[PDB]
């Protein structure tokens, strides 16, 4: 025993651990670059949603499985999976003609349909109308995907400290301005916004109406939260278009949202819906077997859009009820951006 030292020197990192026959996915002389694919994330990450995290550190593992991997923050285990290294991914992402024959699967990222395939299929997959994706790629979204929905814990007070001090340097008056806030609160709010997959990059929206409206609502930040999400409909939008750039999403029948509105409550400025276990049914059903619907068809995240006065009162809900999408508000929509319905959902 000697770590009361290891644990003295220890940094805070996300980890990617790997499974024997995986090394080989990180080995350059064997034509593997999944270190730079998982080295990249950092940079990708730091300018879609405007925070630095620690580098990643990769790990072998020889407890694991061989094909398995395990992904790790803080020493505590968030996401695992498998890949074949030495095969090929291939998805239907809308344009498909004909199926082709492979191994059935669920990708790790988001849990859409996908074929593995040989090397020697990859030709043909393409003919049909497929997206290939190889194994560094696939472990790669999925760990860029897990920094993403705990983007959250690396919003520490020593980052929020330097997000200022680096803003600080070219808008040295609105920082300043800010110090006005309590700086729980500013630092809650980041986290608010990162929690739903909002960027940050923008702080000159973020600190401008947290300094100008905070001090009116006495620093609540479910109000800050909604007043600053209302005014970065660019980014917002921006943020979850898919790659064709249409931002693509399903709505509740009228029917469905004035029914959820008459049972929205107030309570101080905490909003929630009142719901009994067959009504709480009946929400969830009618979300996720829509949800469902618009995965199998290759496109995620799925994305709801409804009036501010439901938007994070249906968000709790669902992530309460372990259902994985974006709610998004009308005052969160870029009228610049192309937009696509892809259905509507009916709770009756």
């Amino acid at each position: 025993e000697e770590q009361a030292i290891d644990e003295v020197l220890k940094i805070e990192f996300l980890e990617l651990a790997l499974g024997y026959q995986l090394i080989s996915l990180a080995d350059m002389k064997q034509g593997g670059d999944l270190l730079e694919r998982i080295r990249g994330i950092r940079k990708k990450i730091a300018s879609d949603y405007g925070f630095l995290m620690p580098q990643i550190r990769i790990r072998d593992n020889l407890q694991l499985p061989p094909t398995h991997y395990e992904i790790k923050l803080k020493g505590i285990v968030i996401g695992e999976g498998m890949v074949m290294p030495d095969k090929f991914l291939a998805m239907n992402t809308g344009f498909v003609n004909r199926e082709i024959e492979g191994i059935p699967t669920k990708e790790p990222a988001f849990g859409m349909d996908a074929l593995w395939i040989d090397a020697k299929n990859k030709e043909e997959a393409i003919i049909q109308g497929y997206t290939i994706i190889d194994p560094s790629t696939v472990i790669a979204t999925h760990t860029s995907e897990l920094v993403k929905k705990y983007a959250e814990d690396f919003i520490t007070k020593d980052e929020v400290k330097s997000l200022l001090e680096r803003l600080a340097k070219d808008y040295p008056t609105i920082v300043e301005e800010s110090k006005k806030i309590p700086t729980g609160a500013i630092r809650s709010v980041l986290q608010a916004l990162l929690h739903e997959k909002i960027p940050i990059k923008d702080m000159l929206t973020i600190l401008e109406t947290i300094t100008d409206i905070a001090p009116l609502v006495q620093n609540d930040v479910n109000i800050l939260t909604e007043q600053v999400r209302a005014r970065l409909s660019r980014v917002i939008t921006n943020a979850f278009k898919s790659e064709d750039g249409r931002l693509k999403f399903l709505t509740f029948s009228t029917d469905s949202e004035q029914f959820l509105l008459n049972k929205l409550r107030e309570n101080g400025t905490s909003k929630s819906l009142l719901l009994n276990v067959g009504e709480l049914q009946k929400l969830i059903e009618g979300v996720s077997e829509e949800a469902m619907k618009v995965l199998q068809k290759g496109i995620a995240p799925v994305i709801l859009i409804v009036e501010p006065n439901l938007r994070k009162a249906l968000s709790n809900q669902m992530e309460q009820a372990r259902i994985d999408v974006v709610v998004l508000s009308h005052a969160e929509l870029d009228p610049n951006s192309n937009f696509e319905a892809l259905g509507t959902i009916h709770i009756n």
